[PDB]
C-alpha cells in the first residue's frame, strides 16, 4: 500500500535524472533527443526491467549466483561489478562539488552573483563574454584556469579533499525515508513553478518540445539515449537483482515493473522542462541565442541552478535547501551502487563472511584514492573521461550478454513458467517476443554502432589526445573481457570429454539428474526455435 507507493519514489528520483540528463538533451539537439530516448525506453527498458526484477525475485542471489541456470555465463556477473566501481569513482566528486556549494551557501551574499572578486577575468559581463556563475564555479571551486590538459594535472585541492574524506567518512558509517524521499519532488516543483513565469522561458520550451529531422540522421545521440536509459533504470549495474534478492516471493513484479518506469519517465521530462525554462531566460536577458550560452559537460545544473536560486526573494534560504537536497540524492545513490558491489562479492566468496568491516573499509579506501584523481587542478578532464569510457559500450555488450543467456540458453518458456510460480499469471506474447527477438537485435546494433563509430570525448575546445583515448579504451575493455576469461577457466575445469564439458557447461545447475541419463535439453532444436 504506502509502503509500496513510498518505494516507487526511491527509485522514481535519482541523480542520474536530475544530473546527466539535462546536460544530456542540452549536449545533443534540443528535443531531438527525446525521440530515441522514449523508443529506446519503450522498446527495451521495460522488458530488462521487468527481467531483472524477476530474476532477482526468483534465485535469490545477488549479482552472480542468479547464474545457475547457465554456469558458463558467469563473467557478466563480474563485469556489472567491475561497472559499478568505475562509475562510483567518479559518482562521489559530484557529491564533493554538493557539499562545497552547501558550506558556501552560508553567507548573507552567495559568492556566484557579480564579479568583482578575485577569481574573475576581464572576460566578464554583469547582465550584459562569461557569466558570473559559470566563472565562479571554473576558477574559484575548480581552479581549471591552472591546468594546461589531462597530461597536466597538478597536486590534488586541500578544500575539496576535505568534501571527499566527508562524503568517504558518511558512506561508510551509512553502509558499515518519509522526508529524504518527498523532497526533490517538492524543490523541483517550485523551481518549475519560478521559471515558468520568467520572461524568456517561452523560446526555451519552444526549443525544448521542436523535433530536428536531421539530428536523428548521425548515430550519437541513439547512443546517449540507450546509455542513459541504462543509467536512469538501473540496468546493468546489478543493482536491480539485488534489491529484489530480498523481495517477498509472491510478489507482484509487473505491477512494479510497470508503475516505476512511468513515474521515472515523467520526472526526467519534467527536470528537462525546468533546465530548458531556465536556459531559455537566461539567453534572452544576456542577448545570446540558446546553443551559445554554456558549454555541454557535467558542469551544466552547477551553472544553471545557482542563477535561478539568485532570483528567488531569500536566496540563501532556497540554496540551502536545494544543495542539501542534491547531498541526500547522491549519498543515497552511491551508497546503494556500492551495496550492490559489497554484497555480490560476499554472496560470491565464502571467507568474506568473517571480513565485513575489514572489506567494506577496503573497498573504500581503494574508492577514495581512485576518487582523488579528480579533485586536482585537471580534474574535470578526468571526470569527463570516466564518465565516457566507464559506461557506454561496455555496459549495453553486459546487459546483451544477459538477455542472450536468460532468453536462448535457459529458455523464455521456462522463465515464463518460473514467472507463473511465483505470481498466479505468466507473460503474453509481447513479453515473450520482447524478451527473445526484439531487444537484442537492437543492443546489437547499438554495441556494434557505438564500436564502429567511435567519436573522442572533448571539454568545449580541448581535444583529448592519442593515449588518453587508448587509455580509456583499456578501461572500457578491462570489464567486457571478464566474460571470455571465465568461459574459457569453466570449460577447461571440467572433468570429462568435449561433450560432457559442453553438457555441464551450458545446462542449468538444477538439472544434473537429467544430464547424467543423456537428457540434456540444449542438445535439440526445439528448445532454440521455441518463442
Ligand atoms: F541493493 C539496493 C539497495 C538500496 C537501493 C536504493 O536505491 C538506490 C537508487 N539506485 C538507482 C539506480 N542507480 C544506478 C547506478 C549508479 C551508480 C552509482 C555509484 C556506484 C555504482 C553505480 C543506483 C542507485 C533504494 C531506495 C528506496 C527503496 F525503497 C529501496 C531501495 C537499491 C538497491
Ligand atoms: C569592482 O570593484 C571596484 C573597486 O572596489 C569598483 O571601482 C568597480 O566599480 C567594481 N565593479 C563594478 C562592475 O561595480
Ligand atoms: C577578453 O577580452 C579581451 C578584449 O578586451 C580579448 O583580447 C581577450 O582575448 C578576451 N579573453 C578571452 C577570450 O579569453
Amino acid at each position: 500500500k504506502i509502503d509500496f507507493l513510498l518505494s516507487v519514489i526511491g527509485f522514481a528520483v535519482d541523480l542520474a535524472n536530475v544530473w546527466r540528463f539535462p546536460y544530456l538533451c542540452y549536449k545533443n539537439g534540443g528535443g531531438a533527443f527525446l525521440v530515441p530516448y522514449l523508443l529506446f525506453m519503450v522498446i527495451a527498458g521495460m522488458p530488462l526491467f521487468y527481467m531483472e526484477l524477476a530474476l532477482g525475485q526468483f534465485n535469490r542471489e545477488g549479482a552472480a549466483g542468479v547464474w545457475k541456470i547457465c554456469p558458463i555465463l558467469k563473467g557478466v556477473g563480474f563485469t556489472v561489478i567491475l561497472i559499478s566501481l568505475y562509475v562510483g569513482f567518479f559518482y562521489n566528486v559530484i557529491i564533493a562539488w554538493a557539499l562545497h556549494y552547501l558550506f558556501s551557501s552560508f553567507t548573507t551574499e552567495l559568492p556566484w552573483i557579480h564579479c568583482n572578486n578575485s577569481w574573475n577575468s576581464p572576460n566578464c559581463s554583469d547582465a550584459h563574454g562569461t557569466t558570473p556563475a559559470a566563472e565562479y564555479f571554473e576558477r574559484g571551486v575548480l581552479h581549471l584556469h591552472q591546468s594546461h590538459g589531462i597530461d597536466d594535472l597538478g597536486p590534488p585541492r586541500w578544500q575539496l579533499t576535505a568534501c571527499l574524506v566527508l562524503v568517504i567518512v558518511l558512506l561508510y558509517f551509512s553502509l558499515w525515508v518519509w522526508i529524504t524521499a518527498t523532497m526533490p519532488y517538492v524543490v523541483l516543483t517550485a523551481l518549475l513553478l519560478r521559471g515558468v513565469t520568467l520572461p524568456g522561458a517561452i523560446d526555451g520550451i519552444r526549443a525544448y518540445l521542436s523535433v530536428d529531422f536531421y539530428r536523428l540522421c548521425e548515430a550519437s545521440v541513439w547512443i546517449d539515449a540507450a546509455t542513459q536509459v541504462c543509467f536512469s533504470l538501473g540496468v546493468g549495474f546489478g543493482v536491480l537483482i539485488a534489491f529484489s534478492s530480498y523481495n517477498k516471493f509472491t510478489n507482484n513484479c509487473y505491477r512494479d515493473a510497470i508503475v516505476t518506469t512511468s513515474i521515472n519517465s515523467l520526472t526526467s521530462f519534467s527536470s528537462g522542462f525546468v533546465v530548458f525554462s531556465f536556459l531559455g531566460y537566461m539567453a534572452q536577458k544576456h542577448s545570446v541565442p540558446i546553443g551559445d550560452v554554456a558549454k555541454d559537460g557535467p558542469g551544466l545544473i552547477f551553472i544553471i541552478y545557482p542563477e535561478a536560486i539568485a532570483t528567488l526573494p531569500l536566496s540563501s534560504a532556497w540554496a540551502v535547501v536545494f544543495f542539501i537536497m542534491l547531498l541526500t540524492l547522491g549519498i543515497d545513490s552511491a551508497m546503494g551502487g556500492m551495496e550492490s558491489v559489497i554484497t555480490g562479492l560476499i554472496d560470491e566468496f565464502q571467507l568474506l563472511h568473517r571480513h565485513r568491516e575489514l572489506f567494506t573499509l577496503f573497498i573504500v579506501l581503494a574508492t577514495f584514492l581512485l576518487s582523488l584523481f579528480c579533485v586536482t587542478n585537471g580534474g574535470i578532464y578526468v571526470f569527463t573521461l570516466l564518465d565516457h569510457f566507464a559506461a557506454g559500450t561496455s555496459i549495453l555488450f553486459g546487459v546483451l550478454i544477459e538477455a542472450i543467456g536468460v532468453a536462448w540458453f535457459y529458455g523464455v518458456g521456462q522463465f515464463s513458467d518460473d514467472i507463473q510460480q511465483m505470481t498466479g499469471q505468466r507473460p503474453s506474447l509481447y513479453w515473450r517476443l520482447c524478451w527473445k527477438l526484439v531487444s537484442p537485435c537492437f543492443l546489437l546494433f547499438v554495441v556494434v554502432v557505438s564500436i564502429v563509430t567511435f567519436r573522442p570525448p572533448h571539454y568545449g575546445a580541448y581535444i583529448f589526445p592519442d593515449w588518453a583515448n587508448a587509455l580509456g579504451w583499456v578501461i572500457a575493455t578491462s570489464s567486457m573481457a571478464m566474460v571470455p576469461i571465465y568461459a574459457a577457466y569453466k570449460f577447461c575445469s571440467l572433468p570429462g570429454s568435449f561433450r560432457e564439458k559442453l553438457a555441464y557447461a551450458i545446462a542449468p545447475e538444477k538439472d544434473r539428474e537429467l544430464v547424467d541419463r543423456g537428457e540434456v535439453r540444449q542438445f535439440t532444436l526445439r528448445h532454440w526455435l521455441k518463442v
